[PDB]
């Protein structure tokens, strides 16, 4: 039983990677583009971009380990550990050619180590709406003059005693709707049905836990990246960020400038965190144009 | 009924103040000292200090509006609104003489306005383990290199949609044990028996809501205090802070120096947020000695 509807011309499938069964949705022909979702969501956040991209590329959108229909990782949830699964999955489908990577939210955390360690495998890179884990995350404020901050969830989700699972169980739909809307500019794009679909997926007990284990590993990911970042990224990179409520603003590009030699950035006015859904059309156009400057 | 055992020789009573029935515990003889508790607790956090102070002072320990056995406020939960209730309560028992004040956590928020607006009524002041609400609170980090930060709960509790009550209702005893121990150094003093007593009190629906309304008013309290702080406090003041896990460290004294002409500060090693329980012997001694410099 599929958790989300598969677009016409795409297939829902599974591959075993290092003993972990990963779910993905795949379609199209041409060079490979891997799209990696973030917290609260699954492969389905890419379902509007995928058919357009499939006109020029082979597109694969996996569920992160433990989320959606993917098994939890057997190593751990730190960025370097999870990136192995995603790198090896992509290499099964693009063994002889570099591939493109698009990532949203914790999809960044779970891909940056394999990008920096396997640069010859990455043709072009698109990152949106999350910091690469580094010491800059320790500067975000706990509280603001307008109320709750954008990043206090880092501490809530990383707390021990299974604090987040214990408080959210039985309230999974309520919490996710609040989380999405508090990080959105355009809340109208989140229909009842769409919120229902995402809530049912991450409410699976192993997926609810998996969601927060990414944050319980966040400081380990920071420490990992402190060593990895001694090597700059050399491939063409684009950053996207919202300019409205929930958006990262100039932070996304300004951080990426410290990591990448060849980077262009855009801030989208009137958009918040959930760019593929809040601002699907301009985000799709910018990704498609950026990736189509390469061979396709 | 009594939610907590009253020390021998003290009385548990109520007084209507501006239409709000406040609960308090009172005993002793001599000049008045009012002890004001904070979040997660009630007057009972003072129950070991109270018999010692009552040898030299009349001691009153009220429950904050909405918490313990006190009715919710009728005006609002901002510091300036709540301080009216506490000032009028104290002056019922000390109408012609200044009184002393000791406050912990949001007890500071709920007393600072009446101290600065009625300085001749306050003989000596002791503040512990909370910032006075001002712009400094917007600089605390959401996430730290050790993990969850001191004050991410500011945003959790202030979030709209009754986020905190909706998640914590039915899980109050679980949440309070996590909150107290995560802000403690000497965690072993929080026996299951003691946690049971505190949890039963703040699980009253109006008390759970009242608890978070103090945080929903925090930005208003900041705006109030930006005007009030144009006049410094002139009376002798002492600050206490924990130096261990959960403690405010040097921040407590360093902020108070901006507010008070005459201030001495102490950081208690191996002590976190809950000074009366984690570090009863040194904290009680510091408070008794400081207040006993005045007539008693």
């Amino acid at each position: 039983a599929e958790e989300f509807p598969v677009p016409n011309g795409f297939e829902s499938a599974y591959r075993e990677v290092d003993g972990v069964k990963l779910h993905y949705v795949k379609g199209g022909q041409g060079p490979l583009v891997m799209l990696v979702h973030g917290f609260g969501q699954t492969w389905y956040e890419w379902h509007q971009l995928m058919p357009e991209l499939a006109k020029r590329f082979t597109v694969i959108a996996p569920d992160l380990p433990g989320l959606g229909q993917s098994e939890p990782p057997k190593t751990g949830y730190s960025g370097e550990q999870v990136a192995v699964y995603l790198h090896k999955l992509a290499r099964q489908f693009s063994p002889d050619r570099p591939f493109d990577l698009v990532a949203h939210d914790i999809g960044i955390w779970n891909t940056y180590p394999m990008v920096v360690k396997n640069q010859a495998d990455i043709a072009r890179l698109v990152y949106m709406q999350a910091p690469i884990p580094d010491a800059r995350i320790y500067r975000f404020p706990a509280f603001t003059a307008q109320g709750e901050s954008l990043v206090w969830h880092f501490s809530f989700f990383a707390a021990d005693d299974r604090l987040a699972e214990t408080l959210i169980a039985g309230k999974e739909r309520f919490f996710l709707e609040h989380f999405i809307k508090s990080h959105a500019s355009n809340t109208e794009v989140f229909s009842e049905r769409l919120l229902d679909l995402y809530a049912r997926s991450y409410a699976k007990p192993h997926s609810l836990n998996a969601s927060f284990e990414y944050y319980r590993a966040l400081n380990e990911s920071v420490r990992q990246n402190a060593e990895l970042a001694k090597t700059r990224l050399q491939m063409p990179t684009m950053t996207l960020a919202g300019g409205g409520h929930g958006g990262m603003g100039t932070f996304q590009l300004e951080q990426m400038k410290a990591y990448a030699e060849d980077v262009e950035g855009h801030v989208l006015p009137g958009c918040g965190h959930w760019l593929p859904e809040e601002c699907a059309a301009p985000m799709n156009r910018l990704v498609i144009d950026f990736l189509s400057r390469g061979r396709h």
